[PDB]
C-alpha cells in the first residue's frame, strides 16, 4: 500500500532454482514479521501446465539426475539440520540422515548416493582455540580450529559410506564416480582466494590435478571440469574466468575481459553469467559464446538440464523465474498484485566524464514539485569490486517514495567493466575513487536542477562505509551521512577482520606496520574535519569489518566534540541489512529513514531512539 | 590433596564484612564445579559464643544501624531485596529490583538507599549517544542514566526517586543524600573530576565544582571525601579528607595510596598500599596503626566494634576483630591447608637504573643437584602492586616445580606518588628495565634457578609487558599473555577508559603522537622467538579482544609459534571471577603451556588430547 | 569400513513384506546409535515405474485387497491405526489402539480385524489366577485376555468386539473369523492341542476339538491349519493341510517343519526348514520349488504376485521377485558390503555315533606358519537351525582372527521329524557329543586352528550347553553363556513355557525325576576349569535370570573365575532386539571378553577400563 519499514516482508523472495527433465525447483522465502522468522518453502513447479506442489519448511532442494526424487533439508531451537528424500510423483518423504554443520549436498550420476560437505570444530562450551589464520570468518562464526569434512552418502541405507577431511575452506565437486577437491594452498599460511591444490579422490586414494593455482573446480559434466578463476593471478582483485580442463585446460572467456559472476556445465555446454556496466547476464557457450538474457536486470541464479531456468531480478522488482525456449518466458509472477498497488521508481542512466575515464552513474527521482526542490542521498557500494546497477534496492525506493533524489555511481575498482577499470583502485582507496563520485555527483546535479544542492546526504555500507566515513572528513558538501560496518582505519582490519591478512596488503599495499598508506588512507586520522551530523551503524557479529572499525571513529568523534550516534546491533553478520532477523531489519530500516528525515531533509537538534522507534 | 587447575574450589572465600553493635556479618562463598555456580550464604556470628547462624543463598548484608534487623539480596532473571529480624531470622520479600548496584540504611533503621542504573533496553540494538559506549563487566551503556532510590522497608514502597548521569553514586548524610556526578566538559571526566551536590526532598545544593574527589561515607555530622581536591594526573595518590562544611585532609603527611576507609562517630579507619601489604589504620585526629605487616586487608567494617578481612601470600582471606590487639575470629580454610604444601615468597632488594626497587620470588623443592625453570609473573597497572596477597598460580606453579619471581618497577602503587607517576608515558622503558634487573639479581641469588628456560606471564598491563618482552628480548623461552595490549591506539579509541586513561599513560594528541606506535609490541612483531599463548575472554571491554587477536593474526603472518585461546564468556577479570568451570579450564590451559613449552619444550600443542 | 561393536548399525535391516496387484510394501528399519531408538519406515514399490514411495515413522503395513488403500501403525504410550490413499499417501488417523498385535484387511477393503489384549492394569500390583504368570516380549500376563475388534475404517469405529482365552488367535474367512483358542484340561495347554471356532454376529460353531493344528491363513473358500490333526510331542514337525470342510494335508509326503505359510486362490506358498537352509515352495496340488539354496527367506507374500525376503550367512535380507525367475528388487546394504569383509562358511559333513551331521566353520586371515584360536557356537534349540542366515557375531570374530565352528546337532530343526525326536530327555548328551565330534573333524579339516585356544558360547540352549561343556570337558579354554540353563527344575517351575515345555524335552514327574538334576550343570559346577562370562537380561522369562545368576553365585562360592553381565532391559532375545545402545555393549563386551581370555589370556577383567 505504502512503503515504509515493514514494506519489505511483503515481498516474495526467490532463490535456488534447479532443474531436471520437465521440472522445476526453487525455495520461497518470506520474512515473518509477527513470529519474527524466515519461512522457506520448496516449491515444484510443472513445466508445460503451471501446476505446483511443496515441500514445507524446506531449502536446498536438490533433484536427482533421474528426475525421480528430490532431497532437501529441513532445519532446527534444537540446532540440527536433517537430510530428507522425497519420491517425485507424490511427495512422500524419509529422513535420511542428521547432519550439523552441512554446507551443501549434490547428487551423484546414480541418483543414489550424495556428496556432502561440511566442517568439523573443537566446540569445547567455555572457549574457543586457534593455531591457524584467521581465528573467524564473517558468517561462520569463530573457526575454533575448523576442518572441512566430506560425505559420500547413501541414501537407500541411509548410512555415510565414505568420510575424510581435508583443511578449512577446501570444498568438492561429484566428477563421475570421482570427487574433485580444491584445498586452499598454504605456504606461510593458506593462500586464501588466491592459490588452491587441486586434487582427484576415489576410494581413499587421491592424485593431485594441480600444484598452487588459480582456480578452483565448480562444476562438472563428468567428462570435463569447469574451473573458475585464471590459472595465475597477481591479483585475486583480476577477473575471474573459467575454464574447460579435459586433461588440457581450454579458457573460453580469453577474448572477453569481464569477471564470471557463475558458472555451470551440462553435456559440453557451458552456462554462465557476467558483470557487465551494472548488469548480470546470462550467456551460452556451445563452442561460440552466445546471448541468452542481457538487458537491465540482474541474473541471481541459474541451472539448464532438458531446459534453462533462471531467477531475473531488476531495480524496481524482486527475482521471479524465467524459463528459455530460444524465447525468454516469464513463469511466475509472485509480486505481481503487491506491485499493481505499490509505486516503483526506474533509475535514470546517465554517463559522466571523471578525470581519464567517462563512467555509468544513476538517479532516481522523487515526485516534487515543478517549483520545488528535493533533499539527495548518494549511496555507495561495497568493494572495492562491488557493482551498482539494475538489481533491487529496498532503501533506494524506499526514501525515493519519501521524497529523495537517489543517485549512485561505479567508481574506478568497481566490477563490471575492464580488468584494467578494477585494478586501478588498488593501493588508491579514497584518492580516485572518490574524486569518481564527487564528479558523478555533479553531472547529477546539472543533469537535475531540482536536486537540492544544499542538502545533500552520503551513505554506505562495507566499503560504502568507509567512502561515508572519508567523503565527511575530506569534504564540505555533505550535510548528513550514515556509516554502516564500514573502516575507519586501515591498519585493525588488517590485524582484526577475518581477510585482513591478504586482502589489505592487496588493496591497501604491502608491509601494513611499516607502510604509512594504512593510516594516510583512514579516515579516523582525519576525525578533526568532520562538521556533518553521522550515524554509525554496526553488527556484534560481523568479521569481514569488525566492531572497532565504527567504534572508535565514534569515541574520537565525541572526544573531539563532534555530533554522531552508533547503533549496534546486538545480532546478524556483514549482511545483517539484509539477512538479519525480520524485527531486526525493520528496526534499521526505520533508523535510516528517520536519521536522514531529521538530519538532511530538514535539520533538528538531537535524536531520541525512544520516540522516534515508538 | 594435590595441587592442580581444581584446587580453587576447595577454598572458602569471605567477602563484604559488616558490623553493628556485637554483631558480625560477612558473605561465604563456595565455587561448585559440578553445578558450575558460585554459592553464596550469609554467615552472622555474634562477636561473643563464636555463634553462627546463617542467610541462604544471599548476598549484600546491610544490619541496621539499631541492629535489630538485616537487609540481603536475592539474586535469581530478577534479584530481590530482603529484609529479616535477625533474632530469629525470619524475612519478607521487600522490593523486587533488577540493576540495583547498591543498597544501604538511614540512620532510622527504615529507610534504604539503594543506587541502580537504566537503560534504552531495545531487543535487537543499543544505540549510544554519549561516551563511551561500554564499560568492563558492565556490559554495554546503551544510553545508561544512574537511578537513585529511597526504599521504605516497612510498607515495602518507594517513596523517593531521580536520576542522574551515568556513573553517579550516592550515600546517607543524616536525613539528605550526597550525589557525586562525573564532571563534563567536552566528555565527561570520569575518575579526574566530579561536581558533588547535596539532596533532600526533591531540592539539591551544589557543594562543588569540578573537585578531584568525590563522597564515600558519612557520619552524618561529617563527609569523607575520596581524592584530592586537584589532580593534575588520575595516577596520584587518591587520599581521604573529612568535610564538615570545612575540607580537611588528614592524610597530608603521608605519601602512599588508600585503598579504603569509613568514617564512625568522627573516627576514620582506612587502609594504605605499601611496599606490597595493605595495612589498616585508625584516625582518631592522629593516624596510628592496627593492622600491619605483609598481608593484605581485604575490607573491614566498624561500630562499637573493628573487624576486617585479612588474606597473605600463603592463604585466603579471613576475619580478624581488634581490640587492643589482633584476634583470628575464623578459621575457615585451615583443615584443608594442613593437607596442602603452601609456599611463603622471599623478599628481596634490587638496584634498577637509579632506584632501590622491592622483589619477591618463591623457591620450589629441587634435586640437590638439579636446576629449575622460571616463570616471571608481571601484575596489572602500571598502577597495580605485587605483594603479599594471595595468587593462586603462583602457589599452583610453585608446587609444580617453577621458580616464581615478580617485582613492583615504576608506576607500581605502594610507593610514593612521584614512584608511580614516572611511568606516564614510559611504558615499556624504565618499568620494563626494572623487571629485567630484578630478573638479574634473582638469578644471582638463586644459582639453581636455570636461566636457559625463563618464561614469562601477565594479564592486562602484566599482558602489555608480556607481549612486550618477546619482541625486545631473547631472555624467555615462552610466554603466556592474557587480555593485553598489542597496540596503544586502538587502546585509546576502543576500550572503556581509553579516551583518557591512555592520553595520560601513553600521551596527548594519539592521532599525531608517535609514541602510540614505538611503545606498541605490535610493530615490534617479527623480533619474537618464544612460542606464545594468547589468552583473552569476549566481555573484556577494558583490553578489547583486538589487542590479542591482532597480534596473533600478525604473528601467525609472520610465521611464528603463537596460539590463542578467547573464553566465550567472561570480562577483564575472567580468571578470577569467570565460571568455576571456565576458570578451571584457564588454570589447567595455564599450567599445560608452560609444562610443554618451558619446562621440557616440544612441537606443537593438542589442547584436545592435553585437556582430556 | 571395519568390523567392530558399532557395525550392524550400518545395515538397513527389512521386514514384514506383503504385496497386492502390482503393488509392493515392507518395513525398513535402522538401528539409531545416537537417538539410541530403532527407526522405522515404510517403503511402497511400484512393479510398474519402478518407483518407491514413503511412510515414516510407520510400521504393519496393510495393503487392502482392492490396491486402493493400505493400512498402518504409529507407535510411540499409545499406538495409532492409520489409512493412506495408496495413489497420493494422504493419510487418516482411524482407531487409537493400545494392546492391538495385529491387523488383517476383510476382503471388503473396509473393515480390518484387530487382535489383541486386555489386562487388569492395577498400578502397584499384578495379579495372576491363570497359567503362567508371564511370557518372554510379553511381560507379565496380569489376568490377560485376548481381545478382538472388527474395525469399519471409513466411519472409524469398533463395530464388534469379543475376547477370549489368553493366547487366542483370528482371522478373516470370508465374512466370519476363524478363532483358534488354547484348549484347556487342567492348565490350557499351549502349543499342544486347540479349539477351532468359526464367528460371526456374535454367534460360532465350533469346526474342531482338541486338536494339534490352529488356522494360519484363509482364501475365504479354504482354512489353512498348522500343525498336525495329532501331535504326541509338541517337538513333532509342524505341517500345513487345507480345510474346505475335509481336512487334506497336502506335505504327507515331506517329512520336514514348515516355516510359514499362506494361502491365495488355492495356491498355497510355503517355506521348509531343510538342513541349514528355509526354501521357499508352492503348491498347485504338486509340491514345486520356488527359492532353494543356501539362504534363508525371511518372509514373502503373494496376490498377483510372489515376493519374499532372502537372507544369506553375508547378507541381511534383500527384497526379491519371482516371475518364474528370481529377479533380485533390492540392495540396500550392496555399497557398504563393497568396502566391508564378509566370511563365507565352508560346509562339512562329519560322522557322530550314528549320525552323519551337517557342520559348518570360517576361516580368519591368519599369519602362514601361526595358528588361529577357535569359537564354537550352539544354536537355541534345541530345535533352532544354524545355516546360511546372516549372524553378527560370526562376522565380527571372523574379522578379530578367530576360527568360527558350529554344527547343528541331533536335535536341531531343518532334518526328519525322527532326527529332531532323538534329543528328547537326552539334553547334554548325544547332542553334546555330536559337537564334540564335529570339532575334532573340523580340527581335521583346519591344522592352522589352535586346538589349545578353544572357546565356546550360545544364547539360550546354547548357553545351556555352554555351561554344560565346561562342566562335562577339558576341551574349552574359556565360555560365554547367555540367558541359558544351570538346573532344569526352575526352568520347568519358574520359566514361562517350562510346565509343558520341559516335561517334553528334560521328562516327566519333574520333581521325582532325577534327570532333572542329572544333565543340570549347577550340579557339576566344582568341574569348571575354564574363566566364564555369564550374560542374562532382566526381562528374559523364558529362560528367567536364576539361570545365570545362580550358577554364577555357585561358581563363586566354590573359587572359579566367573563374571556376570546382567542387562537392565530386554527379553530372551535382548542380543539382537535390544536397544542399539544396549546391543552395542554387548557386543563390545563379547568382543573383549574373547579377547582377554581366549586369544591371549590375562587376568581380571576390568569392565569400566574395557569398554571406553
Ligand atoms: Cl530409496
Ligand atoms: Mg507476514
Ligand atoms: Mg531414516
Ligand atoms: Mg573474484
Ligand atoms: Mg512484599
Ligand atoms: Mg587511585
Ligand atoms: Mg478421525
Ligand atoms: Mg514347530
Amino acid at each position: 500500500i505504502e512503503w515504509d519499514e515493514k514494506t519489505f516482508t511483503k515481498f516474495a523472495y526467490l532463490s535456488d532454482p534447479r532443474t531436471r527433465k520437465n521440472l522445476v525447483a526453487y525455495v520461497l522465502t518470506k520474512a515473518n514479521l509477527e513470529s519474527n522468522k524466515y519461512e522457506n518453502t520448496i516449491v515444484i513447479e510443472n513445466l508445460e501446465d503451471g501446476s505446483r506442489k511443496f515441500i514445507e519448511d524446506a531449502s536446498m532442494p536438490r533433484i536427482s539426475p533421474d528426475g525421480k526424487k528430490i532431497a532437501f533439508m529441513r532445519f532446527n531451537e534444537k540446532k540440527t539440520a536433517q537430510i530428507w528424500v522425497a519420491d517425485l510423483k507424490t511427495l512422500s518423504a524419509k529422513k535420511v540422515l542428521e547432519a550439523k554443520n552441512i554446507r551443501s549436498i549434490e547428487w551423484n550420476q546414480d541418483s543414489r548416493r550424495l556428496l556432502a560437505v561440511g566442517f568439523k570444530r573443537r566446540e569445547d562450551e567455555d572457549f574457543i582455540f586457534e593455531d591457524d589464520v584467521p581465528a573467524w570468518f564473517d558468517n561462520m562464526g569463530f573457526f575454533d580450529g575448523e576442518k572441512t569434512t566430506f560425505w559420500v552418502i547413501d541414501t537407500e541405507g541411509e548410512e555415510v559410506i565414505e568420510q575424510f577431511e581435508k583443511p578449512r575452506f577446501s570444498s568438492g565437486i561429484w566428477h563421475g564416480d570421482s570427487i574433485v577437491v580444491s584445498v586452499p594452498h598454504r605456504d606461510v599460511i593458506p593462500r586464501y582466494f588466491k592459490y588452491w591444490d587441486i586434487y582427484l579422490w576415489k576410494d581413499g586414494e587421491e592424485e593431485k590435478l594441480f600444484e598452487k593455482v588459480s582456480f578452483y573446480a565448480i562444476d562438472s559434466d563428468g567428462e570435463r571440469i569447469l574451473l573458475y578463476g585464471k590459472p595465475e593471478k597477481k591479483y585475486v582483485s583480476e577477473h575471474d574466468k573459467i575454464y574447460i580442463y579435459d586433461g588440457e585446460v581450454k579458457g573460453i572467456l580469453d577474448d572477453i575481459d569481464r569477471e564470471v559472476a557463475q558458472a555451470k556445465i551440462r553435456n559440453g555446454k557451458v552456462y554462465f553469467t557476467l558483470f557487465e556496466e551494472g548488469s548480470v547476464n546470462l550467456y551460452l557457450w556451445d563452442g561460440e559464446v552466445r546471448e541468452i538474457a542481457k538487458g537491465k536486470h540482474w541474473i541471481m541464479g541459474f541451472d539448464a538440464d532438458e531446459r534453462l531456468i533462471y531467477l531475473k531480478e531488476t531495480a524496481t522488482r524482486p527475482a521471479e523465474l524465467y524459463l528459455w525456449d530460444g524465447e525468454e518466458r516469464q513463469l511466475t509472477d509472485y509480486n505481481g498484485l503487491i506491485f499493481k498497488k505499490l509505486k516503483t521508481f526506474e533509475p535514470r542512466h546517465f554517463r559522466f566524464k571523471s578525470i581519464d575515464l567517462e563512467l555509468d552513474g544513476w538517479y532516481i527521482k522523487p515526485e516534487i514539485k515543478e517549483g520545488e526542490k528535493a533533499p539527495v542521498i548518494v549511496f555507495v557500494h561495497g568493494g572495492p569490486k562491488g557493482m551498482y546497477g539494475y538489481y533491487f534496492k529496498y532503501e533506494m525506493q524506499l526514501m525515493a517514495s519519501k521524497g529523495y533524489y537517489i543517485v549512485y555511481v561505479n567508481p574506478r575498482g568497481s566490477n563490471g567493466y575492464s580488468e584494467d577499470f578494477a585494478l586501478r583502485v588498488l593501493e588508491r582507496t579514497g584518492l580516485e575513487d572518490f574524486q569518481d563520485i564527487l564528479n558523478g555527483i555533479e553531472e547529477f546535479l546539472r543533469l537535475e536542477p531540482q536536486a537540492d544542492r544544499e542538502r545533500i546526504g552520503i551513505t554506505g555500507i562495507a566499503y560504502g562505509g568507509y567512502m561515508t566515513n572519508w567523503a565527511l572528513t575530506q569534504s564540505d558538501l555533505f550535510k548528513a551521512g550514515i556509516s554502516e560496518n564500514g573502516i575507519s582505519y586501515w591498519l585493525t582490519s588488517y590485524a582484526f577482520s577475518d581477510i585482513g591478512l591478504w586482502f589489505d596488503k592487496e588493496v591497501i599495499g604491502d608491509n601494513p606496520l611499516e607502510n604509512e598508506n594504512y593510516r594516510k588512507l583512514s579516515p579516523l586520522f582525519y576525525a578533526k574535519n568532520v562538521k556533518a551530523p553521522l550515524l554509525l551503524i554496526h553488527s556484534l557479529e560481523d568479521y569481514r569489518c569488525p566492531l572497532d572499525q565504527s567504534l572508535m571513529f565514534y569515541h574520537v568523534l565525541k572526544d573531539l566534540g563532534k555530533e554522531v550516534y552508533i547503533a549496534i546491533f546486538k545480532k546478524g553478520a556483514h549482511g545483517h541489512s539484509i539477512r538479519g532477523s525480520p524485527r531486526h531489519r525493520m528496526k534499521r530500516y526505520k533508523l535510516f529513514m528517520e536519521f536522514f528525515e531529521r538530519k538532511l531533509k530538514k535539520y533538528e537538534e538531537g535524536f531520541d531512539v525512544e520516540k522516534i522507534l515508538k
